[PDB]
C-alpha cells in the first residue's frame, strides 16, 4: 500500500528512536537520516489511516505558488494554519491594546480563562486582516515565507529571483539537468527567523518522460507535520508535471531530524492499528496549464475514503 | 565492512540504473534518490578497494576551512584538483597571449599535440600563481568556492557570514538544535556559475554525546567523485567533533542524481571484484582544538592498506 513507508517510518522511530530534548520543551524520540519513497503513479499519498484535510494543503500550496506571503488569502480560504505567525507580530506591536497575550499559544494548553479570550482576540485580528486593507499590509504579511522564497528571493542588489519559475522553464528546455533545485534556506535570514524553513530544499529530475521530486526536510514532526508535507509536495510534483507536459514519477522524502513528540505516542500506536485502504486519485484540470494560475477548483481528489481523524496536542 | 554501502550503491546503479544523457555529452546510468550510511566509529571510510589519495582530500578540506578561495594554497600542497577552474579564467582573458586553448580539457582526450602543450601552459599559469603575487590575486582566486560559501556568505548588505563558524558555536551551546545547517547553494549565483556546488548542503546533529552529519549532494559521479566526497565530509565530522569535544557518530550521504558514466563501466566492475580489507583509523592532534588552525601535520591516517588504484578518463 502506498502510505506504507510512513507507517514504517513511524513504527521505526518508536523502536530505534533515541530520546532527545528540543526547542519547545516537550520531549521527542528522534532518528537522524531517513528517506522514503512514494511512486506517485500508484495513486495519491494522502493518508487513509487518519483523515488529512486536503483543502488546507491545497489552499496553502496555491498561496505559495502565487509568491504571496499575506494571510488574507488563506483566511479567504478558511485556512488558518499561519495565523499565530502574523498574530504574534500584532501582539508585540504598539497598536495591540488588548489583554495578556504573551506566550498565548503555550498558555492556551492550560488556560486560566485564556482559551476563549485568545480565540476571540484572533477572531478580531483575522477579521481586520480580511477587511482593513491597511491592517493587512502591516500585520498580515508574514514577510519571508515559502512564497517569497520560491518566487521572490531577494538578492544583494535589491532585486528578486523566481527560483521556481526559472526551474520550470529549465525542466522545459533541459529536463536532464542535475541543477533543478529550489532553495528555501537563506543564510542571511535564518539567524533572526521565527521558524527557519523545515522544507529546506527540493530537487526536480526528469527521465523516461517522468518527473520526480526529492525534498530534504531538516526537521519533521512525524505525527502532525509529515502527513501534510507528503501531500503538499506530491501535489507540487503533479502540478509541475502537468505544466511541463510530463508524466509523474516518484516523490522522495529525505529527513534530517525525524521525530515523534513524547505526547504523541498513544495517538500514533492508535494509528498503527489501522489497515490502509486504496489510495485516492488526483485529477487536474486539463484546460489549464499555467499552474501559477491554478484555482482551488482545478484540483480534484477522487476516491478519498479515510479512517476518522486522530486528535493530538500541538507540542510547545 | 564499512565501505560496503558504496559497493552496494555502485552495483545498484549498474542494475536499476536507467540510461540518461547529460551536460558533458557522455552517457550516464542514473538513479535518483539514494542514501547510505557510514558508522564513523567503526573506522574511516576511505576506500580500500582502490587507492584514494587522502593527501588531496586533506589539503583541500583545510583550504575550505580557511575560507580561502585561491589556488595558491593547493598548489603549495601539490594539489591541482582546481587548476582548470582558475586556468580557464586565464585563457579567456586579455593577457593570455598563448596557443589555442579553447575547450582544452575535452581536446586533451584526443590531442593533435595538445596534451604536452596544454600541460605546459598549465605549468606556466601555476608557477606564476605561486610567484607573481599580483597574478595570483587575479587568476588564482576562484571567487565563489566552498570556502567563501561556508565561511564568507555575502549578504544583501555588502556583509559576510561565517555559516560554519556560527554552526560550530551553535553545536557548543545548543547541540540538540535541528537548525545546524550550512548551505552552499546561493540562488543568486548559480545562474552564472561554472559549476554549481554538488555538495549542496549538510546538516549537523548531536545526541548521546555523538555528532552526525548528513550531506545532500545534488549530483554524484559514483566512480570518481563519490569516493572523495565520503572522505572529505567524514573528515569534517571528525574535526568538528574533536573541536566541540564530542564523540563521532555517523556520516550520512544522500544523493539527488547518483550516476555512473558510460565510459566508467569496466573500471567499476573491475573494482567490484575486490574484497574490502579492514578500514583505516583517523588520528587527530590532541593538543590542537581550533580546527580553523589545523595543519596538514595534525591529521594522521593509520592502517591504510588499499588495492592498487584504478585509472579512468574524466568524462567531458
Ligand atoms: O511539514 C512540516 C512543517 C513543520 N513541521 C515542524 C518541524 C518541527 O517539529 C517544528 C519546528 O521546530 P524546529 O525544528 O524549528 O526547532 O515544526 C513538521 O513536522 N512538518
Ligand atoms: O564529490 C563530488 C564533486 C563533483 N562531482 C561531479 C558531479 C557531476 O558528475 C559533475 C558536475 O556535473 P553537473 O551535475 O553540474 O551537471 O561533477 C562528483 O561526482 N562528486
Amino acid at each position: 500500500m502506498l502510505e506504507q513507508p510512513y507507517l514504517d517510518l513511524a513504527k521505526k522511530v518508536l523502536d530505534e528512536g533515541h530520546f532527545k530534548p528540543d526547542r519547545t520543551h516537550t520531549g521527542t524520540y528522534s532518528i537522524f537520516g531517513h528517506q522514503m519513497r512514494f511512486d506517485l503513479s500508484k495513486g495519491f499519498p494522502l493518508l487513509t489511516t487518519k483523515k488529512v484535510p486536503f483543502g488546507l494543503i491545497k489552499s496553502e500550496l496555491l498561496w505559495f505558488l502565487h509568491g504571496d506571503t499575506n494571510i488574507r488569502f488563506l483566511l479567504q480560504h478558511r485556512n488558518h494554519i499561519w495565523d499565530e505567525w502574523a498574530f504574534e507580530k500584532w501582539v508585540k506591536s504598539d497598536e495591540y491594546h488588548g489583554p495578556d497575550m504573551t506566550d498565548f499559544g503555550h498558555r492556551s494548553q492550560k488556560d486560566p480563562e485564556f482559551a476563549a479570550v485568545y480565540h476571540e482576540e484572533m477572531a478580531k485580528f483575522d477579521d481586520r486582516v480580511l477587511h482593513d486593507d491597511a491592517f493587512a499590509a502591516k500585520y498580515g504579511d508574514l514577510g519571508l515565507v515559502y512564497g517569497s522564497q520560491w518566487r521572490a528571493w531577494h538578492t544583494s542588489k535589491g532585486d528578486t529571483i523566481d527560483q521556481l519559475g526559472d526551474v520550470i522553464e529549465q525542466i522545459k528546455t533541459h529536463p536532464y539537468s542535475r541543477r533543478l533545485i529550489v532553495s528555501a534556506w537563506n543564510p542571511e535570514d535564518v539567524p533572526t527567523m521565527a521558524l527557519p524553513p523545515c522544507h529546506t530544499l527540493y530537487q526536480f529530475y526528469v527521465n523516461d518522460g517522468k518527473l520526480s521530486l526529492q525534498l530534504y526536510q531538516r526537521s519533521a514532526d512525524i505525527f502532525l507535520g509529515v502527513p501534510f508535507a507528503i501531500a503538499s509536495y506530491a501535489l507540487l510534483t503533479h502540478l509541475v508535471a502537468h505544466e511541463c507536459g510530463l508524466e509523474v514519477g516518484e516523490f522522495i522524502h529525505t529527513f534530517g531530524d525525524a521525530h515523534l513528540y513524547v505526547n504523541h505516542l498513544d495517538q500514533i500506536k492508535e494509528q498503527l492499528s489501522r489497515t490502509p485502504r486504496p489510495a485516492p486519485t488526483l485529477q487536474l484540470n486539463p484546460d489549464k496549464h499555467d499552474i501559477f494560475d491554478f484555482d482551488m477548483k482545478d484540483i480534484k481528489l477522487l476516491n478519498y475514503d479515510p479512517y476518522p481523524a486522530i486528535k493530538a496536542p500541538v507540542a510547545v
